[PDB]
């Protein structure tokens, strides 16, 4: 019985091989067949590429000792090399093109999510080439999604030695038996097969998924989109920064490049970026994704005064400050939409670009109180119940796992009934005391809302709501300005209280705004549509934000 | 008796004076005398700029009603401006050229050392062009070193209207008597003095700091070198990865651009690097700086093996991994320098380049057992000394400020013997109990130290000598290696255990290897020669890190 999964990296998870290309430069150079690869292979176990795999030498040393055995190949085959031939060129360019097999990562993180431990086991060098970095971002995009990461050069033993396989079990903890190991070269197959393991000769990806699914019994082949890769908490690098004296905000940070600074809404977390966070990083940029203030591990001061937007903006400025940022891309979903668009208009030599996800920007009306706007919209009627200090805080931390259950879920899952919220009573009066599960989250994912929300409570993240009337006045300074920076507005389909109409009159204030949507999405954009937010945000952040 | 200093940007603390640019337009393109000064103050407190200033419009918004302005000057004074004339190309160019005067800022932070409150006081605009960020890292650099920065933008009040000077006093607490006030423009000058605080005119910088010391009484023209700026721990962002279970690794960030880790030696912190993190930072760098395992808020489990190189070294690529880092650039002082030679030899392909103070590379003699090679040297009998499990912590925990004032100190400063250190018993035996303070540290710095220090004691940072063994023979799988990747060596003159002359074959290891060399320096290289180790690693990162 299976439980274990063994890859090697090159013609398995990264194609194409780059063994490969030493025929394909014979070929193109009408070179006497097998002379590059004769020349790689020279000395067999003695030779300057077994000394390599082994970690002796690494590939810089590697490259001339490759070029002598070139020449020698050369000689006996009675031809001649051509005027400008570079081995480093050949090498380089062959890394280079080697990209991700993505059908067989798939399969990898099938087999890993259904309780399979995964491992790659492969024959690599030390990598001290200027052009190094490329395969560094490969194997760090790679080895995230596998138990196991065992590299020839690191262990000093190489595929086809005995040694390495069992070296491979004991890591494992696990009898041949119990592992599938799959290779493109069928020498390196020998060993594990002699052992009592099940092998699969790698040739082109979908026999070898065929035959793969066959041995474990699970469907890997033709198999449903899976959701982007998400966040475990306890993996991240957690960052904390004081503003002030009683406020510490906190983030979790992923990547390198320019900052993209994710802002969340009403009642959130940093968590709610789980789905984009390893995708922006992995598409080159340094991700900060906050607790915003009242939330999580960040500060929860009782004060209403303490979330007006005014301070909420001027305390994102000192957050930059302090990191040490002279720019960010503020990226925001709901209350956080409301904050970027702020920032935009009051700091936009902080802002590198804005995007807003659901919340659209409109101007403050001088000419009308921010409570009669309120009570022009039907749709909004859960705000003025949200005013009173206390109430919505004991009806929404009476039952944390209710809260965020009856919350969460997608257009077509809807148990709230958001009508006559404070004439009903409350928000959850005609809704069920034990909520399904929404198909949008799994059970451990609500626990992490109520694990995080047991710290603060609702006060603070209720505060946020409280300062309609100073929100009023502040944004009416802005009145006469206009958001001249890169923008971006990302509407929902299906979001009831952020209707994609009431972005409609937005390139009056916005006239270079750049626009997104997203159909079949609800209010909670992230989690019901991550792979499009992902798409969306990728490509304007690629076009726009450098 | 004055207690606050309160400077313009504009022609202060900044040069040239963007205002100036106007005037050299004029002159350079042969247009009437005062024509692109006059356009720019058109309408007076109701015209475009005011507007600008008071925060009701941006840049890009007031650019075409400048262009305007300019077109309605020249219609009076019968003339024609030229062909591709740009209002954004002269203000772009006018913003790129302006730059800190870097000795009113050496006087405002003289000031502020002394016990002044200090503030920015500037007529300012909202700043939207495509390159913001020039000014926004001006801003950033700026600010951090001033009590308060009281721009016109945001307070939507202007230089020379009152209101901005009652404002001024408010935030500053003090009345008028207790204020200098600084301004190139004289206009701007008036309601401050008219209030009663004392004024100065600020053509050259000389003069305004001639007069800036005579009211004051605090030198601050013709003064000292000052030291680079340091860090305040609770100003900084603190980052928390977790490397395994019972493993976390703390470090500081600061900055935007490639990333930069600092390993500090034994017995340090992250605060070891004080002075390198503005400055590397400013220079535009991402700097990460360590707390190694077994110090400050990195985690110290108490076996021996979990300081082992090859563990140590397993864990820094990990931290990579969590954080998104393909690579980093390495730099280590004593300690992490070695760990930084292994972290190039072993992880080329995670080491963007690789920088060691003090610490040469040596490698492993295969012929000669680690403590063989130690009794060699009598410069390193306290080694021997630190073997014992619980000997040295003994003698180091039992008074710690004794122990960081008597380890911390310049060349001409020695207060310690090494020599026969376990046959007089230990490290401080002939020391005395109350040290007294090194010129390279306040009391300050060595409480930090002592309160780092408190947490997990010397046993981990003891268990990095008691590896020897293991280390050898871990280093020994690297003997036919070299170092090919960007590498700096830098020596400082006067340390006596890190000796520059043992860095002397380096080059048979490291061909391309460059060098840095500080006279007159100590071990505790950061503290004791800042300005020049900064100047060292500036310098080769922005020539060979990117
Ligand atoms: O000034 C703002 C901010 C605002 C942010 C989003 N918002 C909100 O209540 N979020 C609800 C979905 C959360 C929720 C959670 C639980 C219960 C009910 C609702 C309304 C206010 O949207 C605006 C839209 C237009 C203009 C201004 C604004
Ligand atoms: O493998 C290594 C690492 C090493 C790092 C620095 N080092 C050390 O003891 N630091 C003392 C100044 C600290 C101190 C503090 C308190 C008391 C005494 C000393 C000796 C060992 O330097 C090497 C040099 C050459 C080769 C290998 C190595």
């Amino acid at each position: 019985t299976l439980r274990a999964a063994v890859f090697d990296l090159d013609g398995v998870l990264a194609l194409p091989a780059v063994f490969g290309v030493l025929g394909r430069t014979e070929e193109a150079l009408a070179l006497p067949r097998g002379l590059l690869n004769d020349a790689f292979q020279k000395g067999g176990p003695e030779g300057a590429t077994t000394r390599l795999m082994k970690g002796e030498i690494t590939l810089s040393q590697w490259i001339p000792l490759m070029e002598e055995n070139c020449r020698k190949c050369s000689e006996t085959a009675k031809v001649c090399l051509p005027k400008n031939f570079s081995i480093k060129e050949i090498f380089d360019k062959a890394i280079s093109a080697r990209k991700i097999n993505r059908p067989m990562l798939q399969a990898a993180l099938m087999l890993r999510k259904k309780g399979f431990t995964t491992a790659i086991l492969t024959n690599t060098w030390l990598d001290d080439r200027a052009e190094r970095d490329g395969l560094a971002q490969l194997m760090c995009e790679l080895k995230m999604h596998f138990d196991f990461l065992i590299e020839s050069c690191q262990v000093g033993m190489v595929k086809p030695e005995p040694q390495i396989y069992k070296f491979l079990l004991d890591t494992l903890k696990a009898s041949p038996s119990e592992v599938v190991f799959l290779d493109d070269i069928g020498a390196n197959l020998k060993p594990a097969r002699d052992l009592g393991m099940v092998t699969i000769l790698v040739q082109d990806t979908d026999t070898a998924l065929k035959e793969l699914e066959k041995v474990t019994g699970i469907q890997l082949l033709n198999t449903p989109a899976p959701l982007p890769t998400s966040c475990n908490p306890s993996d991240m690098s957690h960052g904390y920064v004081t503003v002030k004296p009683r406020v510490r905000l906190h983030f979790v940070e992923l990547g390198s490049g320019p900052a993209v600074c994710l802002c969340h809404g009403f009642p959130e977390s940093w968590y709610s970026w789980r789905y984009q966070i390893p995708a922006l990083a992995q598409a080159g940029y340094r991700v900060l994704a906050m607790d915003m203030k009242g939330y999580g591990e960040s500060s929860a001061p009782p004060e209403i005064e303490e979330y007006c937007m005014e301070v909420l903006c001027k305390e994102m400025v000192t957050f930059l400050d302090k990191l040490g940022l002279s720019q960010a891309v503020f990226i925001g979903h709901d209350w956080g939409g409301m904050l970027v668009w702020y920032m935009a208009l009051f700091y936009p030599e902080r802002v590198r670009a804005v995007a807003s996800l659901n919340t659209p920007f409109i101007p403050a009306n001088p000419n009308m109180s921010p409570l009669e706007s309120i009570k022009a919209n039907p749709v909004f009627d859960y705000q003025l119940y949200f005013q009173e200090p206390g109430v919505a805080e004991a009806e929404l931390e009476q039952n944390l796992s209710r809260t965020f259950k009856s919350l969460f879920r997608a257009s077509d899952e809807s148990v709230l009934s958001m009508h006559k919220v404070c004439e009903a009573g409350g928000l959850f009066v005609n809704s069920p005391e034990e909520p399904s599960l929404s198909r949008m989250v799994t059970e451990e994912e609500i626990q992490f809302y109520v694990q995080q929300f047991k710290k603060s409570g609702f006060r603070g993240p209720l505060n946020w709501y409280r300062n309609m009337e100073r929100n009023w006045k502040w944004a009416c300074k802005s009145l006469g300005r206009k958001i001249l920076i890169p923008a971006l507005m990302v509407t929902a389909e299906k979001d009831f209280v952020l209707v994609p109409q009431m972005s409609q009159h937005m390139e009056d204030w916005i006239p270079h705004l750049k626009r997104g949507h997203i159909e079949d999405c609800g209010h909670w954009t992230q989690m019901d549509k991550p792979t499009e937010v992902n798409q969306i945000l990728i490509k304007w952040l690629d076009s726009d934000a450098r």
